[PDB]
């Protein structure tokens, strides 16, 4: 809502992150979308380390942000920081009640994220599956 506007204003106008096969994704691309859910999560890097990230669940995408020096930035991992919601599925992590695998189809990729509680995880999973089955077509809503 106004939360999205806050986030937008807390971001450097030159901030940009690639979306493979689609194009660049900058601060303006945020305002093209509805902010459906947002929250801090833990991203498991390849390093096996956990990176604190602000996660935005939007109309058609998931956005990962980092709280670097009082502004927001797109982080730079070996996975895209913006992910298409289309045909995305959620898997549970065996024995880790607070973790979940997010597997995307555009293109195939896997993200591993952990919440703070079984409850938090339930909320995220619910709200993600919902946003995924109502994701707009790329014909009507290009990711660009």
């Amino acid at each position: 809502g106004a939360r999205l506007q806050e986030i937008y204003n807390r971001m450097d106008p030159r901030a940009q992150t690639p979306v493979p096969g689609k194009g660049p994704f900058g601060r303006e691309e945020l305002l093209r979308r509805k902010l459906i859910h947002d929250g801090c999560l833990l991203w498991k890097t390849a390093t096996g380390r956990f990176k604190d990230v602000l996660v935005l669940l939007m109309t058609d995408v998931l956005v990962f942000l980092q709280e670097k020096d009082q502004k927001y930035i797109f982080p730079t991992l070996d996975k895209p920081s913006v992910v298409s919601l289309q045909n995305l599925i959620v898997r549970d992590i065996a024995n880790q009640e607070k973790g979940m695998f997010l597997i995307s189809a555009a293109p195939p990729e896997m993200y591993e994220v952990h919440t703070a509680s079984r409850d938090d995880r339930s909320t995220w999973i619910r709200v993600i599956q919902q946003s995924v089955r109502t994701c707009p077509s790329r014909e009507d809503f290009p990711l660009i």
